[PDB]
């Protein structure tokens, strides 16, 4: 992939490692927030937004659940690229 693709997963870590709740499934959500507006304007981004809160979040999540940097996760999970 290689593109905005790992923003996205920098968009559900951001708000997981910086949520307040610690929960994943307000987690997700504030990531299709954002990716809604801030990628309101993007070809199927808002598609694949939601397509990725839940598809790449309890995977994401899951690295940071265990003790990975979000800056880890994108990379060793094949995601970012």
């Amino acid at each position: 992939r290689s593109a905005l693709s790992c923003q996205m997963c920098e968009l559900v870590v951001k708000k997981y490692e910086g949520s307040a709740d610690k929960d994943a499934n307000v987690i997700k959500k504030d990531f299709d927030a954002e990716c809604k507006k801030l990628f309101h304007t993007i070809p199927f981004g808002t598609r694949e937004c939601d397509h990725y809160v839940n598809s790449k979040v309890d995977p994401i999540i899951h690295e940071l659940e265990g003790g990975t940097a979000p800056k880890d996760v994108c990379t060793k999970l094949n995601e970012c690229p």
